[PDB]
RNA sequence: GGGUUCAGAACGUCGUGAGACAGUUCGGUCUCUAUCCGCCACGGGCGCAGGAGGCUUGAGGGGGGCUCUUCCUAGUACGAG
């Protein structure tokens, strides 16, 4: 039962859904989720994920994984340049997809997450460098 | 004018012989002047329902259209690999 923090690569393409997910490893695994960032776009307009205890959302580069592409930190949430550089649509969508995250999962707890039971969940695909 | 299709001449060859066999072999004169149609271009004559100097519309013609590699999407639809 020792620490196991939790990661989803291929965020590159499309993805079959982020809440049944987490949501198997409470039945089977047996294991709640902390969702630390989440999606911002599948598929070639995927746009990264964004960090939940940073209130700071990771822009992420086509094609790139040698060469980690540049890194760019949109902090303000629902700040409009967040919005405009990764849609308004999607950048308040995932903010209503977002509040779906406020509930069917917990928060990040440290000594759970040793204490065995917990796991810290991560977002992110290698082939890219983004969410490593 | 290399192949073949004139003389020489040579072998295999058939013919007694002269000779001969879409059998071989080496050798062997390709004719300065475009009149007429055509065609490439270039003028001179008259005409365009007044003399002129220009700049012009464009019916109708012509010209030209070709293709390869590699990178990005993207190691992603798909695929167990």
């Amino acid at each position: 039962d020792t620490p196991i923090l939790t990661f989803m690569n291929k965020l590159d393409r499309d993805i079959r859904d982020p809440m049944e997910l987490l949501d198997e490893v409470e039945n089977e695994l047996k294991i709640g989720c902390a969702p630390i960032t989440w999606p911002i776009g599948c598929g070639k307009l995927f746009k990264g994920v964004y960090h939940l205890y940073k209130d700071e959302t990771y822009l992420y580069q086509s094609g790139k994984g040698h060469t980690i592409q540049e890194v760019r930190i949109v902090k303000g949430l629902n700040n409009p340049d967040l919005d405009a550089a990764v849609g308004e649509d999607l950048a308040q969508q995932l903010r209503d997809e977002l509040e779906l995250v406020k509930g069917a999962s917990n928060e990040f707890d440290k000594e759970l997450f040793l204490a065995g039971e917990i796991t810290p969940v991560f977002f992110g695909t290698a082939l890219g460098n983004f969410g490593v």
